């Protein structure tokens, strides 16, 4: 009887970059919520990224959260303090150019001041079933892409 949320989140691409998708999970009080949903065209990173997000932002009340993920992506950036080192330089690179999928790392910074987050990094669907799940909902989204993202640069 009750501690955290726990949240589990995936985010794929069938083709990277190409049509990609997320799956997340969030246990509430004796509930569960899924979420889910597939973009045209993004890439792996910023479908990792967009599920922790999503889930995250569904939250209404400040919580004690557990989030477990084997995205490589987002534990690079949350154990090698991107976020930290970006704020105090205005979120741009040491040649002065906007970080890569600032908009994402923005909200998420915006939704840690938030919660309180415990971060849990997985690796292998061994023993870790609500993670196998978020990916067969990754995966499944990404098939039936309804949403663009906008944020999602060609470029560089």
């Amino acid at each position: 009887m009750l501690k955290q949320v726990e949240i589990f989140t995936d985010g794929s691409c069938l083709g990277n970059p190409g049509p990609g998708g997320y799956g997340a999970i969030l246990r509430y009080r004796g509930r569960e919520k899924t979420f889910s949903a597939g973009y045209t065209r993004t890439t792996n990173n910023r479908m990792e990224l967009m599920a922790a997000i999503v889930a995250l932002e569904a939250l209404k009340e400040h919580c004690e959260v557990i989030l477990s993920t084997d995205s490589q992506y987002v534990r690079q950036g949350i154990t090698q303090g991107w976020i930290h080192n970006w704020k105090k330089r205005g979120w741009k690179t040491a040649d002065k150019k906007p970080v890569k999928n600032v908009d994402l790392w923005q909200r998420l910074d915006a939704a840690l001041g938030q919660h309180q987050i415990k971060w849990e990094w997985v690796k292998g669907h061994a023993g870790h079933p609500e993670n196998e799940r978020c990916d067969e909902l990754a995966r499944a989204a990404a098939m039936n892409p309804t949403l663009e993202d906008t944020g999602y640069q060609v470029e560089v």
